[PDB]
Protein backbone atom coordinates (compact mmCIF):
# COMPACT_ATOMS: atom_id res chain seq x y z
CA UNK A 1 0.00 0.00 0.00
CA UNK A 2 3.13 2.73 -0.79
CA UNK A 3 4.06 3.01 -4.25
CA UNK A 4 8.12 3.47 -5.31
CA UNK A 5 7.96 6.19 -8.00
CA UNK A 6 11.28 6.99 -10.44
CA UNK A 7 11.89 10.78 -10.89
CA UNK A 8 10.75 10.20 -14.41
CA UNK A 9 7.28 9.50 -12.75
CA UNK A 10 6.92 12.00 -10.19
CA UNK A 11 7.35 14.54 -12.81
CA UNK A 12 4.71 13.26 -14.97
CA UNK A 13 2.60 13.11 -11.98
CA UNK A 14 3.22 16.58 -10.91
CA UNK A 15 2.58 17.47 -14.62
CA UNK A 16 -0.88 15.88 -14.51
CA UNK A 17 -1.84 17.11 -11.48
CA UNK A 18 -1.67 20.40 -11.97
CA UNK A 19 -3.52 20.05 -15.35
CA UNK A 20 -6.39 17.87 -13.63
CA UNK A 21 -6.43 20.19 -10.46
CA UNK A 22 -6.84 22.77 -13.37
CA UNK A 23 -9.77 21.14 -14.35
CA UNK A 24 -11.56 20.66 -11.10
CA UNK A 25 -11.05 24.82 -10.57
CA UNK A 26 -12.88 25.32 -13.94
CA UNK A 27 -15.63 22.96 -13.71
CA UNK A 28 -17.58 24.16 -16.75
CA UNK A 29 -14.32 22.74 -18.72
CA UNK A 30 -15.06 19.58 -17.06
CA UNK A 31 -19.07 20.02 -17.96
CA UNK A 32 -18.41 21.39 -21.41
CA UNK A 33 -16.18 17.83 -22.43
CA UNK A 34 -18.84 15.57 -21.25
CA UNK A 35 -21.94 17.65 -23.12
CA UNK A 36 -19.45 17.44 -26.09
CA UNK A 37 -19.03 13.69 -25.60
CA UNK A 38 -22.79 13.39 -25.30
CA UNK A 39 -23.24 15.25 -28.66
CA UNK A 40 -20.36 12.37 -30.54
CA UNK A 41 -22.66 9.41 -29.04
CA UNK A 42 -23.95 6.63 -30.84
CA UNK A 43 -27.35 5.82 -31.74
CA UNK A 44 -28.68 2.55 -30.71
CA UNK A 45 -29.98 1.62 -34.74
CA UNK A 46 -26.36 1.35 -35.35
CA UNK A 47 -25.53 -1.84 -32.74
CA UNK A 48 -27.63 -3.51 -35.63
CA UNK A 49 -24.74 -3.39 -38.29
CA UNK A 50 -22.13 -3.19 -35.35
CA UNK A 51 -23.21 -5.86 -33.12
CA UNK A 52 -24.81 -8.47 -35.23
CA UNK A 53 -23.57 -11.34 -32.88
CA UNK A 54 -24.85 -9.82 -29.71
CA UNK A 55 -28.23 -8.84 -31.71
CA UNK A 56 -28.90 -12.45 -32.60
CA UNK A 57 -32.30 -14.34 -31.93
CA UNK A 58 -30.17 -17.06 -30.58
CA UNK A 59 -28.22 -14.47 -27.87
CA UNK A 60 -30.94 -11.68 -27.41
CA UNK A 61 -31.68 -13.63 -24.04
CA UNK A 62 -27.84 -13.58 -22.79
CA UNK A 63 -28.29 -9.79 -22.42
CA UNK A 64 -28.96 -7.89 -18.90
CA UNK A 65 -30.10 -4.87 -20.85
CA UNK A 66 -31.26 -5.04 -24.94
CA UNK A 67 -29.58 -1.50 -25.51
CA UNK A 68 -26.23 -2.84 -23.96
CA UNK A 69 -24.01 -5.58 -26.15
CA UNK A 70 -20.81 -5.68 -27.21
CA UNK A 71 -19.49 -4.80 -30.80
CA UNK A 72 -18.66 -8.04 -33.10
CA UNK A 73 -15.24 -6.35 -33.18
CA UNK A 74 -13.58 -6.44 -29.72
CA UNK A 75 -16.50 -8.44 -27.92
CA UNK A 76 -14.90 -11.67 -25.81
CA UNK A 77 -15.82 -14.68 -27.24
CA UNK A 78 -16.27 -18.61 -25.42
CA UNK A 79 -13.46 -20.81 -27.22
CA UNK A 80 -14.15 -23.57 -26.55
CA UNK A 81 -18.02 -23.03 -26.78
CA UNK A 82 -20.77 -25.36 -26.09
CA UNK A 83 -23.08 -24.06 -29.12
CA UNK A 84 -21.74 -22.87 -32.47
CA UNK A 85 -24.81 -20.95 -33.59
CA UNK A 86 -24.13 -19.26 -30.46
CA UNK A 87 -21.01 -17.82 -31.82
CA UNK A 88 -19.23 -18.19 -28.47
CA UNK A 89 -20.94 -15.18 -27.28
CA UNK A 90 -21.13 -13.11 -23.80
CA UNK A 91 -21.81 -9.83 -23.29
CA UNK A 92 -18.52 -8.66 -22.51
CA UNK A 93 -15.79 -6.25 -24.28
CA UNK A 94 -12.30 -6.12 -24.36
CA UNK A 95 -10.73 -2.50 -23.02
CA UNK A 96 -7.10 -2.04 -23.81
CA UNK A 97 -5.67 1.64 -24.32
CA UNK A 98 -1.56 0.62 -25.15
CA UNK A 99 0.21 -2.39 -25.71
CA UNK A 100 2.69 -1.93 -22.41
CA UNK A 101 3.46 -4.50 -19.48
CA UNK A 102 2.67 -1.27 -17.25
CA UNK A 103 -1.03 -0.82 -18.45
CA UNK A 104 -3.47 -3.22 -17.51
CA UNK A 105 -6.71 -4.09 -19.77
CA UNK A 106 -9.68 -5.10 -18.69
CA UNK A 107 -13.01 -7.16 -19.68
CA UNK A 108 -16.03 -4.46 -19.37
CA UNK A 109 -18.92 -7.24 -18.73
CA UNK A 110 -22.69 -6.69 -17.48
CA UNK A 111 -23.60 -8.59 -14.23
CA UNK A 112 -24.23 -12.22 -14.98
CA UNK A 113 -27.75 -13.34 -15.53
CA UNK A 114 -28.39 -16.96 -13.64
CA UNK A 115 -28.43 -18.88 -17.78
CA UNK A 116 -25.38 -16.41 -17.39
CA UNK A 117 -23.02 -17.45 -14.96
CA UNK A 118 -21.40 -20.50 -16.39
CA UNK A 119 -20.83 -18.50 -19.47
CA UNK A 120 -18.61 -16.17 -17.36
CA UNK A 121 -16.63 -18.44 -15.64
CA UNK A 122 -15.97 -20.31 -18.28
CA UNK A 123 -14.38 -16.34 -19.83
CA UNK A 124 -12.44 -16.06 -16.25
CA UNK A 125 -10.65 -19.51 -16.99
CA UNK A 126 -10.15 -19.21 -21.08
CA UNK A 127 -8.56 -15.44 -20.01
CA UNK A 128 -7.16 -16.38 -17.02
CA UNK A 129 -8.60 -13.08 -15.82
CA UNK A 130 -6.67 -12.52 -12.11
CA UNK A 131 -9.12 -10.31 -10.65
CA UNK A 132 -12.89 -9.23 -10.91
CA UNK A 133 -14.02 -5.85 -9.65
CA UNK A 134 -17.50 -5.78 -8.94
CA UNK A 135 -19.65 -2.17 -8.64
CA UNK A 136 -23.07 -2.96 -7.64
CA UNK A 137 -25.30 -4.66 -5.68
CA UNK A 138 -27.45 -8.07 -6.38
CA UNK A 139 -30.45 -6.07 -5.68
CA UNK A 140 -31.08 -1.98 -5.55
CA UNK A 141 -33.24 -0.67 -2.83
CA UNK A 142 -36.13 -0.41 -5.63
CA UNK A 143 -36.00 -3.86 -5.30
CA UNK A 144 -34.56 -3.76 -8.75
CA UNK A 145 -32.29 -7.51 -9.12
CA UNK A 146 -29.20 -5.77 -10.49
CA UNK A 147 -26.61 -9.12 -10.80
CA UNK A 148 -26.46 -12.45 -10.16
CA UNK A 149 -25.00 -14.23 -7.47
CA UNK A 150 -22.53 -16.17 -9.43
CA UNK A 151 -19.34 -16.17 -6.11
CA UNK A 152 -21.07 -16.91 -2.82
CA UNK A 153 -21.00 -20.08 -1.47
CA UNK A 154 -21.96 -20.24 1.89
CA UNK A 155 -24.18 -23.20 1.15
CA UNK A 156 -21.60 -25.49 -0.33
CA UNK A 157 -19.55 -25.18 -3.29
CA UNK A 158 -21.24 -23.58 -6.66
CA UNK A 159 -21.13 -25.42 -9.54
CA UNK A 160 -21.35 -24.33 -12.75
CA UNK A 161 -22.11 -27.07 -15.81
CA UNK A 162 -18.37 -27.89 -15.64
CA UNK A 163 -17.10 -25.39 -13.51
CA UNK A 164 -16.72 -26.07 -9.66
CA UNK A 165 -15.85 -22.56 -7.65
CA UNK A 166 -14.83 -22.63 -3.80
CA UNK A 167 -13.39 -19.82 -1.41
CA UNK A 168 -10.70 -20.02 0.05
CA UNK A 169 -11.10 -16.58 2.31
CA UNK A 170 -13.48 -13.51 2.42
CA UNK A 171 -11.91 -10.20 4.18
CA UNK A 172 -13.40 -6.66 4.57
CA UNK A 173 -11.49 -3.44 4.35
CA UNK A 174 -12.33 -0.12 6.29
CA UNK A 175 -13.49 1.50 3.30
CA UNK A 176 -16.43 -0.86 2.65
CA UNK A 177 -15.17 -3.22 0.14
CA UNK A 178 -15.91 -6.93 0.30
CA UNK A 179 -12.64 -9.52 -0.87
CA UNK A 180 -12.87 -12.91 -1.74
CA UNK A 181 -10.19 -15.03 -2.62
CA UNK A 182 -11.74 -17.51 -4.85
CA UNK A 183 -10.66 -21.09 -6.42
CA UNK A 184 -12.17 -21.70 -9.97
CA UNK A 185 -11.53 -25.45 -11.80
CA UNK A 186 -13.21 -27.64 -14.25
CA UNK A 187 -13.92 -30.87 -12.63
CA UNK A 188 -11.50 -33.05 -14.64
CA UNK A 189 -8.62 -32.30 -12.32
CA UNK A 190 -5.86 -31.93 -15.20
CA UNK A 191 -3.95 -28.87 -13.53
CA UNK A 192 -4.43 -26.81 -10.13
CA UNK A 193 -7.00 -24.99 -9.70
CA UNK A 194 -7.21 -20.97 -10.96
CA UNK A 195 -6.85 -18.13 -8.02
CA UNK A 196 -9.05 -15.07 -8.55
CA UNK A 197 -9.22 -11.88 -6.20
CA UNK A 198 -12.87 -10.76 -6.03
CA UNK A 199 -13.35 -7.21 -5.29
CA UNK A 200 -16.48 -6.16 -4.55
CA UNK A 201 -18.01 -2.36 -3.56
CA UNK A 202 -21.88 -1.53 -3.09
CA UNK A 203 -22.08 1.81 -2.09
CA UNK A 204 -21.87 2.85 -6.21
CA UNK A 205 -25.76 3.81 -6.79
CA UNK A 206 -26.41 2.84 -10.34
CA UNK A 207 -26.43 5.99 -12.65
CA UNK A 208 -25.23 7.79 -9.77
CA UNK A 209 -21.54 8.27 -7.61
CA UNK A 210 -19.92 7.39 -4.03
CA UNK A 211 -20.02 10.00 -1.73
CA UNK A 212 -16.35 10.47 -1.82
CA UNK A 213 -12.88 8.94 -3.75
CA UNK A 214 -11.52 6.58 -1.06
CA UNK A 215 -12.97 3.13 -1.57
CA UNK A 216 -12.83 3.19 -5.31
CA UNK A 217 -9.00 4.58 -4.92
CA UNK A 218 -8.63 1.82 -2.65
CA UNK A 219 -9.49 -0.56 -5.44
CA UNK A 220 -6.58 0.88 -7.95
CA UNK A 221 -4.57 0.87 -5.13
CA UNK A 222 -4.65 -3.08 -4.08
CA UNK A 223 -4.27 -3.45 -8.29
CA UNK A 224 -1.55 -1.40 -8.50
CA UNK A 225 0.51 -4.77 -7.48
CA UNK A 226 -1.25 -7.31 -9.94
CA UNK A 227 1.17 -7.13 -13.52
CA UNK A 228 -1.23 -6.43 -16.49
CA UNK A 229 0.63 -9.76 -18.81
CA UNK A 230 -1.32 -11.92 -15.56
CA UNK A 231 -4.49 -11.13 -17.49
CA UNK A 232 -7.65 -8.58 -18.14
CA UNK A 233 -9.27 -7.52 -15.49
CA UNK A 234 -12.79 -8.15 -15.41
CA UNK A 235 -14.97 -4.88 -14.18
CA UNK A 236 -18.74 -5.57 -14.17
CA UNK A 237 -21.47 -3.53 -12.52
CA UNK A 238 -25.54 -4.41 -13.90
CA UNK A 239 -24.87 -2.87 -17.87
CA UNK A 240 -21.33 -2.93 -17.34
CA UNK A 241 -20.77 0.39 -18.90
CA UNK A 242 -21.25 3.51 -16.11
CA UNK A 243 -19.61 3.01 -13.21
CA UNK A 244 -17.70 0.00 -15.11
CA UNK A 245 -16.70 2.98 -17.49
CA UNK A 246 -15.51 5.12 -14.59
CA UNK A 247 -13.68 3.06 -12.65
CA UNK A 248 -11.62 1.74 -16.04
CA UNK A 249 -11.16 4.99 -16.67
CA UNK A 250 -9.48 6.23 -12.85
CA UNK A 251 -7.42 3.45 -13.46
CA UNK A 252 -6.37 3.33 -16.89
CA UNK A 253 -5.76 7.06 -16.51
CA UNK A 254 -2.82 6.78 -13.41
CA UNK A 255 -1.82 4.02 -15.25
CA UNK A 256 -0.65 5.91 -18.35
CA UNK A 257 0.46 8.93 -16.36
CA UNK A 258 2.78 6.26 -14.47
CA UNK A 259 4.21 4.76 -17.87
CA UNK A 260 4.76 8.44 -19.43
CA UNK A 261 1.51 8.31 -21.82
CA UNK A 262 1.09 12.05 -22.41
CA UNK A 263 -2.52 11.83 -24.14
CA UNK A 264 -3.96 10.35 -20.62
CA UNK A 265 -3.95 14.25 -19.73
CA UNK A 266 -7.25 14.02 -22.30
CA UNK A 267 -9.90 12.59 -20.19
CA UNK A 268 -12.54 13.26 -22.84
CA UNK A 269 -10.11 11.42 -25.71
CA UNK A 270 -10.02 8.19 -23.26
CA UNK A 271 -13.99 8.26 -23.02
CA UNK A 272 -14.05 8.68 -26.23
CA UNK A 273 -12.15 5.80 -26.81
CA UNK A 274 -13.80 3.64 -24.25
CA UNK A 275 -16.64 4.16 -26.09
CA UNK A 276 -15.44 3.33 -29.71
CA UNK A 277 -14.99 -0.10 -27.07
CA UNK A 278 -18.03 -0.79 -25.84
CA UNK A 279 -21.36 2.03 -26.34
CA UNK A 280 -22.03 4.57 -23.50
CA UNK A 281 -18.82 4.34 -21.51
CA UNK A 282 -19.26 6.49 -18.32
CA UNK A 283 -23.29 6.99 -18.37
CA UNK A 284 -23.57 10.16 -16.41
CA UNK A 285 -22.53 14.05 -16.32
CA UNK A 286 -21.56 13.32 -12.31
CA UNK A 287 -19.67 9.90 -13.34
CA UNK A 288 -17.46 12.02 -15.71
CA UNK A 289 -16.75 14.42 -12.44
CA UNK A 290 -16.20 11.37 -10.07
CA UNK A 291 -13.56 10.80 -12.69
CA UNK A 292 -11.73 13.55 -12.54
CA UNK A 293 -11.93 14.00 -8.37
CA UNK A 294 -10.66 10.76 -7.84
CA UNK A 295 -7.83 11.23 -10.92
CA UNK A 296 -6.59 14.31 -8.81
CA UNK A 297 -7.18 12.67 -5.37
CA UNK A 298 -5.06 9.68 -6.63
CA UNK A 299 -1.97 11.50 -8.08
CA UNK A 300 -2.21 13.91 -4.83
CA UNK A 301 -1.34 10.54 -2.67
CA UNK A 302 1.08 9.55 -5.23
CA UNK A 303 2.79 12.69 -5.11
CA UNK A 304 2.39 12.99 -1.34
CA UNK A 305 5.50 14.56 0.23
CA UNK A 306 7.92 15.81 -3.23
Amino acid sequence: SKLSLSSDQLNHCHQALGVFRGKIQNPDSIAHEFTGLQANRMWPSELLLNSTVAMNSVNVEKNRYSDVVPFDKNRIVLNPCKDSSAKGYVNASLIKTSESESISQFIATQGPLPHTMEDFWEMVIQQHCPIIVMLTRLVDNNRTVKCGDYFQDEDGPREFGNISLTTKWIKTTDTSLMLRNLEVNYKETEDQPMSVLHIQYPEWPDHGVPKDTVAVREILKRLYQVPPSLGPIIVHCSAGIGRTGTYCAIHNTIQRILAGDMSALDLAKTVALFRKQRIGMVQTMDQYFFCYNAIVDELEDLTAGT
